[PDB]
């Protein structure tokens, strides 16, 4: 994925505090995995996937919207497991705003429907031959000026002689004006393309002008101006021997400068071979034609973009049966191709369990679990936003993020501040039983308690843990993948002159032992191993125990007398 | 914007321009109003006995 946001460039070295009704927020926290997450968000880029560590760089990037109450979700859930890192990409397919006006197209970094509050406007600057812009982003409250614009140097002639004129050519086949010729009474003393080679650069140009006896180039101290010549812009016939004679790259000068700028990107208007529209001073108006489009049928292609990016666990924020479908079909292709996943799910608002075993019947699959309460969570600056449940299964997924792969999220607290329904014991046992994932409450003597039942698939079968218990087959998972792919790099990647079976059986205990030795497994059998070449191929067999998680306790009491 | 003037006239990584004039209290309790120049000096001086780091 892309971490957007470079560094600001600063001017000074100063301490500022201001108060304010809120804070930076969240924080993500170190991980083995990552979370990657889909929903309704406004700013970024469509179809395109963003890493955030931290909550400001999701306020300022991803700038509304379900998607990001789900981050905070994720971080705030619970401070001991808060989730690992984000990958982020919004189902809105949003456009750019744009502005066409005085010889300038000029269109918005952002986008979706806030893109056309965007307002932007060139000015004349009479005190120095210039023009001058202001960009004004009201929603942030962002103002930027910029101030003599293209004007980068200024040329006098010193001598006697009746007249000395500057001259600039233009090439018609580009639009480019890549010439600068300096004569006096007919004469001419040099000539400078400026299509690279001697002069590319307006510096050498200024040193060769100044090495000249009668003339002088002097550069204007506002702005950093060292734009290539090429930017240089169409010149006729100025009288240098006059007070001052200005050499102008409008367009450059606002190209490197405007890059600098938060909001907006600027493009020179080719007329509607068109030569080229004026830039010219123009009022601060609004950019138009951005909007939020609209979510495609079919999540697939979005789905499709995650490939090849490490996140074990996705949560999209819906409820819609086909989309779970799709996360279903991927998932599976991302487990055999060797990225393997797992897929959080929960929809709509207190939907009946019938209902839920309506998802359960069209969906059994060891990689997705089905989340069936819904409820209510405070959130930053106190508001309490009363939510669907895969808003409930983003905070199952920040949680299972956050513990080790050898713990599960059984019995784990929440912080849930209230549920639609309240299950009772056989309530909650009908749906365990039957692959549902649940939320139980208790009360202490003055506390209260929302935990997680158990860990549960929408596969039923109890018969094989891993396919039941995601927490054991994420367990498998992990120990697989990161056998293979350390497998990988000494044998095929590296460069192997020879290789035996045995060695590969050895290579296998050797690592096996080292994960008891960090307590990653708890037993195994070391003799159960195969391992067969044939040609270029080896297959290899083996089996790990799973682990076994406490459930139940019976107790007694008998009352006596003495 | 005189000290633009000298930026203008002068760029060098070599040389830094120094902008506030001020007073010192010296020896004997004299207390002396003095150019920028004398200021350099003080920044010179100051620099010669910060180590390079």
């Amino acid at each position: 994925a892309v971490e957007p946001f470079p560094r600001r460039p600063i001017t000074r070295p100063h301490a500022s505090i201001e108060v304010d009704t809120s804070g930076i927020g969240g924080s993500a926290g170190s991980s083995e995995k990552v979370f990657c997450l889909i929903g309704q968000a406004e700013g970024g880029e469509p179809n395109t996937v963003y890493e955030l560590r931290n909550y400001s760089q999701a306020k300022r990037l991803f700038r509304s919207g379900e998607l990001l109450d789900a981050i905070e979700l994720a971080w705030g859930s619970n401070p001991n497991y808060t989730a690992g890192r984000i990958l982020a990409m919004r189902i809105e397919d949003a456009k750019p705003a744009s502005a066409e006006i005085g010889g300038l197209k000029i269109t918005s970094k952002i986008y979706g429907n806030v893109a056309n509050n965007i307002q932007v406007g060139l000015e004349k600057n009479t005190l120095s031959d210039s023009l001058r812009l202001r960009v004004i982003f009201q929603d942030d409250r962002f103002n930027e000026v910029y101030d003599n614009i293209g004007n980068i140097f200024t040329i006098k002639y010193k001598g006697e002689e009746a007249n000395a004129t500057f001259s600039v050519e233009h090439d018609e086949e580009t639009q480019k004006a890549s010439r600068l010729v300096l004569k006096v009474g007919d004469q001419e003393v040099k000539s400078y393309d400026l299509t690279g080679g001697a002069y590319d650069y307006t510096n050498a140009i200024i040193t060769d002008i100044n090495q000249l006896p009668d003339f002088e180039a002097k550069l204007s101290p506002f702005g950093d101006k060292n734009l290539e010549s090429s930017k240089l812009d169409k010149i006729e016939n100025a009288n240098i021997k006059d007070k001052a004679v200005y050499v102008k790259a409008v367009f450059g000068d606002l190209e490197k400068q405007t890059a600098y700028n938060g909001i907006v990107s600027f493009e020179q208007l080719n007329a509607e071979t068109s030569p080229i529209k004026t830039i010219e001073p123009f009022e601060l108006t609004k950019l138009k034609g951005g909007t939020n489009g609209e979510p495609p049928a079919t999540w697939a292609d979005k789905l499709d973009k995650f490939a090849h990016e490490g996140g074990y666990y996705i949560v999209p924020l819906s409820s819609k049966q086909s989309v779970h479908a799709e996360v279903a079909s991927f998932v599976k292709e991302r487990s055999d191709a060797g990225e393997p996943m797992r897929a959080i799910v929960g929809g709509g608002f207190n939907e009946s369990k019938e209902q839920l075993f309506g998802r359960q019947a069209s969906l059994s699959n060891p990689r997705v679990s089905l989340v069936a309460n819904s409820g209510t969570f405070v959130m930053d600056d106190g508001r309490k936003n009363h939510v669907p449940a895969y808003m409930v299964a983003v905070a199952l997924g920040g949680l299972a993020s956050g513990l080790e792969i050898g713990e599960s999220i059984t019995f784990k607290p929440l912080r849930v501040s209230s549920l639609d329904q309240i299950y009772e014991s056989i309530d909650l046992d009908e749906l365990n039983e039957n692959g549902i994932i649940s939320i139980e409450f208790v009360r202490n003597r003055t506390n209260t308690f929302f935990r997680i039942v158990d860990d549960v698939t929408t596969f039923n079968d109890k018969s094989d843990p891993v396919k039941a218990e995601m927490a054991v087959g994420e367990a498998n998972d992990f120990l697989v993948s990161e056998l293979k792919v350390q497998l990988e790099d000494q044998f095929i990647g590296t460069r192997t002159i020879n290789t035996s079976a045995s060695i590969i059986k050895d290579f296998i205990q050797s690592y096996l032992g080292r994960k008891k030795r960090d307590n990653e497994i708890q037993d195994f059998p070391a003799e159960d191993v195969q391992v067969i070449v044939e040609g270029n191929e080896a297959r290899i067999s083996m089996t790990v125990y799973p682990i076994r998680s406490f459930k139940k306790i019976s107790v007694s009491l008998v009352y006596k007398q003495q």
